[PDB]
């Protein structure tokens, strides 16, 4: 039993709801929250830059130190950093930048980070400014995340368009 609640159940492990992912990390606390990370950690808009605005930018200090010592990351990989006030920990993820002309298929490779942790709150990766389709993110995520993973959509509209037309 864990503490999510008023999520949609799609499958096994995966779960959705409407939500604003900083609000339901606020009063969550869960101890994985997921950012939509660029590789430079970056934190300027999207879903990373409401997490970072949440943490009143402590999350981009603590990120920029990351870079100037580790270099960025890889389109499809991930980091682990602080959860500031909304999480334990951060798992920033890279999931590839369509409007960067990123090759989709790193999408897959990106929610395979999920699976090194029991439970996390997330957002639908390469979604949003990321330029993906949502219903496809959903599809990777659903055939690549085993652990136990909570889906954030911040959009009414949209979460109703991926529940009605979800296999
Ligand atoms: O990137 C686009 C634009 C925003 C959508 N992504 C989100 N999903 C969950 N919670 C969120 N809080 C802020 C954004 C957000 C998709």
């Amino acid at each position: 039993v864990n503490s999510f609640s008023g999520y949609l159940k799609l499958t096994d492990n995966v779960y959705i709801k409407n939500a604003d992912i900083v609000e339901e990390a606020k009063k969550v606390k869960p101890t994985v929250v997921v950012n939509a990370a660029n590789v430079y950690l970056k934190h300027g808009g999207g879903v990373a830059g409401a997490l970072n605005k949440a943490t009143n930018n402590a999350m981009q200090v603590e990120s920029d130190d990351y870079i100037a010592t580790n270099g960025p990351l890889k389109v499809g990989g991930s980091c682990v950093l602080s959860g500031h006030n909304l999480a334990k920990h951060c798992l920033h993820v890279v999931g590839p930048n369509v409007n960067k002309g990123e090759d989709i298929q790193l999408l897959k490779s990106a929610y395979e980070n999920f699976n090194q942790h029991e439970v996390l709150l997330a957002p639908l990766l390469s979604a949003g400014i990321f330029g993906a389709d949502p219903i496809h993110s959903l599809r990777v995520c659903v055939d690549t995340v085993r652990t136990n993973v909570y889906l954030a959509v911040f959009d009414k509209n949209l979460y109703d368009k991926l529940v009605s037309s979800f296999l």
